[PDB]
């Protein structure tokens, strides 16, 4: 919820469908309460097509949110000690090619649902590229 936050991304790249591949985020400088916790996952987004939400976790009590294209496939994970978080995605499908973007929102109470809109994530990383080939 800090101003000098940085999300730093790991893996990525390509494969053919039905493979798997991994992706990593660390939201380092992140401060905020103990009274409250937040939110971080994946957005992803195909040439030409608008982003879409991926999966997101929240900290602390591990809510997980996965959009209905990915369920079965993908799983979202968090390691409280090393403050990363992680997405394994299996059997990857030419529709799940695109860049990959980390994001993490404002805290707030553990009583709010982990939230998935894009409208609703205030710290970006840069982007990582998944493509499935044929
Ligand atoms: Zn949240």
């Amino acid at each position: 919820d800090a101003s000098q936050v940085q999300l730093e991304e790991s893996g990525g790249g390509s494969v053919q469908a039905g493979g798997s591949l991994r992706l990593s985020c660390a939201a380092s400088g992140y401060m905020y309460s103990t009274y409250s916790t937040y939110c971080m996952g994946w957005f992803r987004q195909a040439p030409g097509k608008e982003r879409e939400g991926v999966a997101f976790i929240k900290r602390g009590d591990h809510s997980t949110y996965y959009t209905d294209s990915v369920k079965g496939r993908f799983t979202i994970s968090q390691d409280s000690a090393k403050n990363t978080v992680s997405l394994q995605m299996n059997n990857l499908k030419p529709e799940d090619t695109a860049i990959y973007y980390c994001a993490a929102d404002f805290a707030h109470s553990f009583l709010l649902s982990v939230h998935s809109g894009a409208g609703q994530y205030s710290y970006w990383g840069q982007g990582t590229q998944v493509t499935v080939s044929s």
